[PDB]
């Protein structure tokens, strides 16, 4: 669902970005935001 | 669930590397293995 389709969206803003590498710690960082709930 | 235990797997994955930048190719890869 929601998880989901934000994982999908972070994959598309790798892919649409020219860079072939990326920053670690911003991959992290997204990837929280991802998973991220409310308990 | 499930999805969201294997990405916390992942940010674990690249928080015990050394490296400061990865490969895009790569990171993408692995997150499109977890969309399944």
């Amino acid at each position: 669902g929601s998880m989901r389709d934000k994982l999908l969206d972070f994959i598309i803003e790798l892919s649409q970005s020219s860079k072939q590498v990326v920053s670690k710690s911003y991959v992290i960082d997204r990837l929280m935001q991802v998973t991220k709930e409310d308990y």
